[PDB]
């Protein structure tokens, strides 16, 4: 309770930002081909990632362009991480999840850049995309978006703004969402009712992914036992979903969050989990792999509709 006094504050800054937005008095730019934002009021972690690449898949007949921010990217400036699938930078330059969502989109660009549109202007001049993913881009409420996809946990619904708690934003800005996804259905099922189209969002596990990111089936452990690692200190998600998923686990290790695996040194013959954010630095490497989870999406005809009809 240290920190609800910033959080008082917080709230004031915020919702003056947003009162600027939402009565004109800042600037909302417009790209000239459609763009769907995907984000949240808490902090994105793998449910926004799962999300935005079931939403390029959903769009695999366009020539798809995701802007994301570059977090943890050296500097500024805009960067193309992929051109529709190959990568023309190391994960070092672009952070770990643009590189990720970059190896496990083939045949998607991505963009990092702070500003939004600036990065728009960059693909639309090098890469001609025909519509753009914004990957965390609730609050860039300067770029205007023809459908603001947010999504929301069930622990959003009763946490409070940063410092105090891990809302960016108050929950009234749901206001500006044109369609609801409710995510963590697996663990934390709930229903919401705003009004607005709502999606129930599930994650279930499909296969691997090996150090191409490439899928291969989980069928190759079906008689065999495996060592683990993790560095984020996720490592009791991993453990836990590792423990759900009942696979046996000869070994299992752990590393500060950061583990860049300069000197990660497995042996021959062994087989290795760990998580699609280490996978990234173990390329190179077979026999480690990662485990690869699927968006099933309840009423994914309705959001299929909402989003064609940015296309006129
Ligand atoms: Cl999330």
């Amino acid at each position: 309770s240290s920190l609800l006094p910033f959080s008082y504050l917080y709230e004031k800054i915020i919702n003056f930002r947003n009162t600027l937005y939402d009565k004109g008095f800042l600037k909302i730019k417009k790209l000239p081909v459609p763009v769907i934002s995907v984000g949240n009021l808490s902090v994105g972690g793998s449910g926004k990632t799962s999300f935005v690449m079931y939403l390029a898949d959903l769009l695999k007949d366009k020539r798809v362009c995701i802007l994301s921010r570059g977090y943890k990217r050296k500097s500024k400036g805009t960067l193309i991480v992929s051109e529709y699938g190959n990568l023309k930078v190391s994960w070092e330059e672009a952070g770990d999840e643009p590189y990720l969502m970059a190896k496990l989109l083939p045949h998607v660009s991505v963009v990092a850049s702070e500003d939004r549109y600036k990065g728009g202007l960059l693909a639309l001049e090098k890469l001609s995309p025909e519509v753009f993913i914004l990957d965390d881009g609730f609050q860039h409420r300067k770029l205007h978006r023809d459908l603001n996809i947010l999504l929301l946990k069930k622990k959003d619904l009763k946490d409070r703004l940063l410092p105090a708690g891990n809302l960016r934003e108050p929950l009234k800005e749901i206001r500006r969402a044109d369609a609801l996804v409710l995510t963590y259905q697996e663990v934390e099922p709930f229903e919401f009712f705003t009004g607005k189209p709502t999606f129930k969002m599930f994650r279930e596990f499909c296969c691997l992914l090996n150090s191409d990111f490439e899928e291969v089936p989980f069928d190759i452990l079906k008689e065999r036992e495996v060592i683990a690692f993790s560095g984020l200190g996720d490592n009791g998600q991993f453990r836990k979903v590792l423990k759900n998923l009942g696979i046996k686990v000869k070994e299992f290790m752990s590393f500060p969050d950061h583990y860049d695996y300069s000197d990660f040194t497995p042996e021959e013959g062994e087989i290795y989990l760990t998580t699609p954010k280490d996978l990234i630095k173990l390329q190179g490497y077979e026999n480690v792999f990662a485990l690869n989870f699927k968006v099933k999406l309840e009423r994914e005809e309705k959001l299929k509709k909402l989003i064609y009809r940015i296309f006129y």
